[PDB]
C-alpha cells in the first residue's frame, strides 16, 4: 500500500503514497502487465466535481473553509439544475497545470507550473478557433524563445457539439503517396493529408509542406485554414562538421504542439485543447527522421558518411543516428530556438521526480515513454524505477474525429 | 479471452491466448503498473497441484496426454509426495523443464535459441568440490574454444531449505572490484561486495583491474568453499577498435562467457537453487552496461577524451558518440577473435521473429519490454515498436535472496 522506488545507479529510494489517490485504471492486472501497450450523467458528474474542488481548495490552503463549502454547494446547485457546471478561471488554470503535472508519459514536467493558459471557452466558430490558435502559436514560439502554453475551447455538452482540432499537432508536414509506390513527405500524415485534399486543400505536393488546420467548432463540419507562414518557425538542418549534410535538404519546425487530446478536469471534458512546449532533440532526429515509418533517412546519411553498411555489426545505423541528432541539436541552438538534449531533460526529470516525491508524495511516471529512444542507459532515468498510475485532472486520448463525425 | 498486441512499425497485430495459462502474480494491479520495478519450505499441500500442472504440460508436449504412461506418472509422483513430501523429476522432465524456464523468461531477448540448450544433470552432486568439477565441465563445454554453446547445470533441489545448494557468485565468471582508501574503485564496481566476501573467506586477491573472481560454492547447506576457475578455461578477449589504434592502450578486455549463477529454477513445484546457465553475449551488455554505466568501469570519459570530443556541453552528444565507438570495438574484438557474440540489431530482429512464431505455434510469448529493448539505439531496433504482454508461466527462473543474507553459518 505504501510503495518503494529504487534508483539502481544511485541507490536512492523514494516512497510513493500518491498512488493511493489513483482513480482511473491502467490496463494492467495481477495476472498481466500491459505497460508497453500504446492505448489500452448527473449522478456520474457530481462526485467527479467534488474530488476536484476538494483538491483545489486543498492546494490553496483553504480546505474546509466556507469558500470551499459554498463552492461545493454552488457547483452542486448548478449540476442538479443544468446537468453540468462551469469552472472558475482559477480552477481552470489549476486544472490544466495539473493535467500536465499528472502526464505520466511526459519527461518535461519539471516545467509544469509555468504553463500559460488561454481560456477560449467563449469561442463559437472555426474562424474564432483559428484566431485563438494563431495567437497561441505566436505566444508560444516567441521568436524562438519558446514558452509553454495551452488554449482551451468550450467543454463537451451532449457530445453533438464537440470542438475538435482534427490535426494531431498544430504543425506537421504533409504525406503523399507516389505513383512509384513510395511516399513523399511524412508517411504518418498520409491519411490526414488525404482528408485535407478531400476537403479542398491545394497541396503543393512538396516534401515539407506545412499542413493546413482543420477546425471543428460546436459539432459543425470542419473548416480549413492555413497558418500564416510567418508564424511557423522552421529550422534548416545542418551538421557542424559535415558540409554535405545541408544537401540532404532537411528542415524541421520549432514548435511541438499536441492538438488531439482530451483534457479532463473535475468531470468536465475539453475535447479541443491544443498545447505546446518545446522539443527534446531525439523526438526529431531519432523518431521523425530515422523511424522506418517516417522520413527514414538513415541509409542516406550513412551512405554520405561512407560507413560500411554491409554488416549490421559495424553499427553504422548507430553512428549515423548520432551525427543526425548532433546536427538537429546543432541547428536549433545556432538558430536560437529552444530545444533540449535527452541528457539534460532526463536529468531534469530526475530532479522533478525527487521534488514530487518530497512535496507531493509521488510522481506517476511511465518508464516505457520516459526513457529516450537512443542512448537509453547512459541517461539516469534508465536506472530509475517508476510507478505508473492515473490521476485526474488528465490528458486522455480520444478517437480520430473522422471516424466519429456525423457529416 | 483474447488479447491483441500491435507493432507500430509494421501494423502486424497478434493475439495472445497463452496468458490464460498464467498463474503467478506480476506486481501490477488495476490501479498501478509496476512494470519498471526490478523485483516484484513448501508443503505437500500446494506441492501436488504444482506437480500435476507440470506433468500435464509435459505429457501434452510429447503428445501423450491422458495416456496410461501419463496417469501412472501422476500416481507415482502423488505417492512419492505424500510419503516423502517431495518427488524426483525424470531426466526427460528435467530437460523439458529447464528449456521451458528459458522459453518463459520474459526478460530474455535471446529466447529464439531456447530449444537448443544442453542440460547437465548435477543432481547426484553432494559436495562443493563436486560442484567445482561440474561447473568447470560446464564452462569448458559451453566455451567450446570460442564457439559458444548454451548450457545449464542443475544441482540438487531444495528439500527443507536447510540444505540448499548455492553458487554465491552472481555469474560464474566476473571481475573483482576493490574499494580504495580514497573512495575510488579498482576493477568492476558491481562486484565490490562479493570480492570482500571472498577475500574474507581467504582468497588472495591479485588486486588488478581484471581479476577473475573465485567460485564460492555451497553444497547441501554447508558453509561455502573457495575454488579458482582454471585460467585456461577462462576465455578472454582483448578489446581493440578497428580504426582507433589508441584504443588497445586503454588496456581493456572482457570474458567471453556470460553465465548466470544466482537464479532459482522452479519446475513442477520443485526449487533448484543452484542452476548456473550460460549462453553468449549481446554486444551492448559489455559495451553499454559493463563499460559505460556510471556505476561500472565508466570509461566513457577517457574514450571521449582520446577522441577529443567536445565535452564541455552534453549537447555535443559526446557521451553518445563515445558509447558507439566502444560498442563497435567490443563487436570488432569478439568477431576478430572468433568468439561468439551478437549485435543488438541482429538479436532484436531475431527475437521479433521468434515472438511472432511463438504467437502462432504457442498462443503467446511473454515479454518484458523494459528489459527486451536494448540500452542504446532503442528505437532503431524493431522491438521498440512492438507491444508486448508480460506475464508469468512456469517452469521459470526466479530471483532469490543473496545467500550471505540468509545463510546460517556452521563454522
Ligand atoms: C516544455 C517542454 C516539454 C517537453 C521537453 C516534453 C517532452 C515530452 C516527450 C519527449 C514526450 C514523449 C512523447 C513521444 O516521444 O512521442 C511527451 C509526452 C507528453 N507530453 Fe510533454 N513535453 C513538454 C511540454 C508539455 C506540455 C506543456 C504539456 C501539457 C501542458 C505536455 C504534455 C504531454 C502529454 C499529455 C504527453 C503524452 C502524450 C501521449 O500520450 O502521446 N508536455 N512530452
Ligand atoms: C544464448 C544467447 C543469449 C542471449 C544473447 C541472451 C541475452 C539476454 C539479455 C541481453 C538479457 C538481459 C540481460 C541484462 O539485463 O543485462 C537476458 C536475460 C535473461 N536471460 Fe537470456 N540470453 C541468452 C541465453 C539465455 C539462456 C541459455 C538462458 C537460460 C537457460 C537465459 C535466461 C535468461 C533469464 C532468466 C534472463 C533474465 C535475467 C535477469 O532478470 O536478470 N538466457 N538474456
Ligand atoms: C508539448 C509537447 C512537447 C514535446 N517535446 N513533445 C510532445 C510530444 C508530441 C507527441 C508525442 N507522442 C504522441 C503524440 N500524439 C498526439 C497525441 O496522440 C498520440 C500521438 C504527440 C509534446
Ligand atoms: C545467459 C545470459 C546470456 C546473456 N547474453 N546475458 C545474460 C545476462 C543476465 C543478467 C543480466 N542482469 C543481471 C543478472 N543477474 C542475475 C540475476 O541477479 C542479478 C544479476 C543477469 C545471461
Ligand atoms: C528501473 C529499471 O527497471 C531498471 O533500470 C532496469 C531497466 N531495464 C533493464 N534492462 C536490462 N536489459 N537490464 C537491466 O539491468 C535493466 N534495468
Ligand atoms: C510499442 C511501444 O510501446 C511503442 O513503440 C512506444 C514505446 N515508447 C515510446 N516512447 C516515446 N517517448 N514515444 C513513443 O511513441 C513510444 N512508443
Ligand atoms: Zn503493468
Amino acid at each position: 500500500r505504501f510503495l518503494k522506488v529504487k534508483n539502481w545507479e544511485t541507490d536512492v529510494v523514494l516512497t510513493d503514497t500518491l498512488h493511493l489517490k489513483s482513480t482511473l485504471e491502467t490496463g494492467c492486472t495481477e495476472h498481466i502487465c500491459m505497460g508497453s501497450i500504446m492505448l489500452p450523467t448527473k449522478d456520474q458528474l457530481f462526485p467527479l466535481a467534488k474530488e476536484f474542488l476538494d483538491q483545489y481548495y486543498s492546494s490553496i490552503k483553504r480546505f474546509g473553509s466556507k469558500a470551499h463549502m459554498d463552492r461545493l454547494e454552488e457547483v452542486n446547485k448548478e449540476i442538479e439544475s443544468t446537468s453540468t457546471y462551469q469552472l472558475k478561471d482559477t480552477e481552470l488554470i489549476y486544472g490544466a497545470k495539473h493535467a500536465w503535472r499528472n502526464a505520466s508519459r511526459c519527461v518535461g514536467r519539471i516545467q509544469w507550473s509555468k504553463l500559460q493558459v488561454f481560456d477560449a471557452r467563449d469561442c463559437t466558430t472555426a474562424h474564432g478557433m483559428f484566431n485563438y490558435i494563431c495567437n497561441h502559436v505566436k505566444y508560444a514560439t516567441n521568436k524562438g524563445n519558446l514558452r509553454s502554453a495551452i488554449t482551451i475551447f468550450p467543454q463537451r455538452t451532449d457530445g453533438k457539439h464537440d470542438f475538435r482540432v482534427w490535426n494531431s499537432q498544430l504543425i506537421r508536414y504533409a504525406g503523399y503517396k507516389q505513383p512509384d509506390g513510395s511516399t513523399l513527405g511524412d508517411p504518418a500524415n498520409v491519411q490526414f493529408t488525404e482528408i485535407c485534399i478531400q476537403q479542398g486543400w491545394k497541396a503543393p505536393r512538396g516534401r515539407f509542406d506545412v499542413l493546413p488546420l482543420l477546425l471543428q467548432a460546436n459539432g459543425n463540419d470542419p473548416e480549413l485554414f492555413q497558418i500564416p507562414p510567418e508564424l511557423v518557425l522552421e529550422v534548416p538542418i545542418r551538421h557542424p562538421k559535415f558540409d554535405w549534410f545541408k544537401d540532404l535538404g532537411l528542415k524541421w519546425y520549432g514548435l511541438p504542439a499536441v492538438s488531439n487530446m482530451l483534457l479532463e478536469i473535475g468531470g468536465l471534458e475539453f475535447s479541443a485543447c491544443p498545447f505546446s512546449g518545446w522539443y527534446m532533440g531525439t523526438e526529431i532526429g531519432v523518431r521523425d527522421y530515422c523511424d522506418n515509418s517516417r522520413y527514414n533517412i538513415l541509409e542516406e546519411v550513412a551512405k554520405k558518411m561512407d560507413l560500411d553498411m554491409r554488416k549490421t555489426s559495424s553499427l553504422w545505423k548507430d553512428q549515423a543516428l548520432v551525427e543526425i541528432n548532433i546536427a538537429v541539436l546543432y541547428s536549433f541552438q545556432s538558430d536560437k530556438v529552444t530545444i533540449v538534449d535527452h541528457h539534460s531533460a532526463t536529468e531534469s526529470f530526475i530532479k522533478h521526480m525527487e521534488n514530487e516525491y518530497r512535496c507531493r508524495g509521488g510522481c506517476p511516471a511511465d518508464w516505457v515513454w520516459i526513457v529516450p529512444p537512443m542512448s537509453g542507459s547512459i541517461t539516469p532515468v534508465f536506472h530509475q524505477e517508476m510507478l505508473n498510475y492515473r490521476l485526474t485532472p488528465s490528458f486522455e486520448y480520444q478517437p480520430d474525429p473522422w471516424n466519429t463525425h456525423v457529416w
